[PDB]
């Protein structure tokens, strides 16, 4: 048996004007009518119980999710008091399992279209779970030096396709992570993560006792004590605070095209540039992405530019700058 | 006496999305909620008589023209088979005054805020065409290398401010431009002129004959017989037919601001760029010119950018190529 622990804290900030401050990233609807949540619920669920599924979400958001997600049982969405980034919520999350079993971390942000082949990926990352222990994590090979992103060194070679990892290190500098992608002995990480619980607690101990100390008596249900005990916890990602300390790190290669939902780019990478239709006018304009509502867009004299109209409001944003859209929601409102 | 042409031929493409196709530049209300034409004929009634004035436009036009200006009586509108552009246009309009009676040339796409300072030149000009004779123009003092303007070579005083000119040349490349305005010695075409009804008539008989070959015994109201004169009338601008050939043109500097209303980049020169507003949000954009109508507009990383909404679309144009707007009204219809 295993859990899955969803992690939802979203930021849709960055996709204004699809999204407004009430609907967290989560709830995004960016393609075929669901939500980032909802698709990676239905991917969990292809090989899961309902049961065995957990999502770790801050308090306003249960009610929605719930919603959203109809099968899942009512204990088994964790009301968290406050926005501590991943590794209290993977802690407190991996508790709710019994010691020896596997738990898989997933973001709920990501787009992942091979439902088979992920599963054909985590099966492989279980196997070697419990041939060699330590903590998993799935490498996609990089096409960009990306900033946002974690990034993984290769080392010793366990069996075909799983490696332990020489080192870990999290959102690095722009020269260094071309350097790595240069190297060619990196990959990215993708965010999920598969550890035993027990081990992975006992990892947070050694890597970030704040963490452990401050946790490790406290039930996840009683909002009250997991409110006082969050007051005494840091702000900090499971990368920073566990993988890049951690010498127990395996990577296996996820053999499924991935994406992290980041910023409009993102959305673009997928869908390809915009071409001309009745809608959509392009006079020395080259690499457009562009998102019409009720009338024409022309874009004259502008290339690598991202334009988005619905009833919120229209973005009008250079390519490189995309992260930048969260600065538009910080002045708007 | 004196009479006036006011000119109204012109494209309003530059104008979208303000601007539909089946709307002229010159019913185009840039300003205060009237026509260019309209503040063209209310800067005229200052000092003159409707029966004075004329305007010579399109015959699809006339209809639409004695609603902008219900004090222009019926037979001072000369409707026109087909546009030929200025030479044909200031030809049948000249042909209406009396042999010495000077006639002023206006087009329809200016802006020009001090009636006053604009009168005291026309006097000043009136005054020049009794001692000195020829055809009369009004110098502007360039800003910049301007390539949709003529350019006046100032050459002899006839007396202070006013000059022969040494070399009329319209519509130079660019590296022309650029020399122009560094001597220091030319001034920018206003597009505006005077002259004595049948010097004009002359001038145009020795220039370009084709024009007086085929309109010099034509009534310009008789529309039938206008209509079999332009199919053999070419279309030629005054500025190429007669002002770069003719010898008899003299130059009055303008004692008043002015603009042609060429493109969107022209209004911004006017109002300025855009600041942040409630429905202007600016992140890392500068020099940013937006118009908006029921929505937030969000301009991320990108500067020199005109952006216009309005129900008919959204343009959204580097300002360099504010002229290239025209491209999209084709490619749109
Ligand atoms: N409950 C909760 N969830 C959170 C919190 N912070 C983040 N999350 C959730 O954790 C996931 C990661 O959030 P991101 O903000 O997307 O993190 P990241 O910068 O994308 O970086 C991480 O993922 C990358 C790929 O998606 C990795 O490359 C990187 O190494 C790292 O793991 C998302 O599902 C998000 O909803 C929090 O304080 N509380
Ligand atoms: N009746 C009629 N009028 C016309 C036609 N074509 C243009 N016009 C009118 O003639 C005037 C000048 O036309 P534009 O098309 O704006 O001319 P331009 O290229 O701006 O160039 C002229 O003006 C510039 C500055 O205003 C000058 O710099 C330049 O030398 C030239 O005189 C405008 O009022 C326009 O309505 C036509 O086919 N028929
Ligand atoms: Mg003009």
């Amino acid at each position: 048996v295993m859990k899955a622990l969803i992690l939802a804290g979203g930021s849709g900030e960055r996709f204004w004007p699809l999204s407004t401050p009430e609907t967290p990233k989560q709830f995004l609807k960016l393609f075929g009518n669901k939500s980032l949540m909802r698709w990676t619920f239905e991917r969990v669920l292809e090989e899961m119980d309902p049961k065995d599924v957990i999502v770790v979400t801050h308090k306003d958001y249960v009610e929605r999710t719930k919603k959203e997600l109809p099968e899942l049982p009512d204990e088994n969405i964790i009301a968290e008091p406050m926005k501590k980034n991943t590794a209290p919520a993977c802690f407190i999350g991996t508790k709710l399992a019994d010691d020896d079993e596997p738990v898989l971390v997933l973001p709920a942000d990501h787009r992942i279209p091979d439902t088979k082949k992920f599963w054909k990926t985590v099966k492989k990352a279980l196997d070697a779970l419990e041939k060699y222990d330590g903590l998993f994590t799935f490498g996609i090979v990089p096409t960009r030096p990306e900033t946002g992103y974690g990034y993984i060194e290769i080392g010793e070679e366990l069996e075909e396709g799983v490696h332990k990892v020489a080192q870990f290190r999290e959102k690095p500098d722009l020269e260094t992570a071309k350097k790595f992608v240069e190297s060619g002995r990196f990959l990215w990480n993708s965010g999920m993560f598969l550890w035993k619980a027990r081990e992975f607690i006992e990892e947070v101990k050694v890597c970030e006792p704040s963490i452990y100390e401050n946790l490790k008596d406290v039930d996840p249900r009683n909002f009250e004590e997991l409110k006082k005990a969050y007051e005494k916890v840091p702000s900090i990602s499971v990368d920073y605070a566990v993988m890049e300390k951690s010498k127990k790190v395996r990577v296996v290669k996820a053999d499924f095209e991935w994406s992290d939902l980041g910023n409009w780019s993102s959305v673009r990478e997928i869908e390809g540039y915009t071409e001309e239709s009745d809608e959509v006018i392009l006079v020395d304009s080259d690499r457009v992405f562009v998102k019409t509502h009720n009338k024409p867009i022309a874009v004259v004299g502008l290339s690598d530019v991202i334009v988005i109209d619905t009833p919120n409001g229209i973005l009008i944003c250079k390519e490189e700058y995309a992260q930048k859209v969260r600065e538009v929601v910080k002045k708007l409102f």
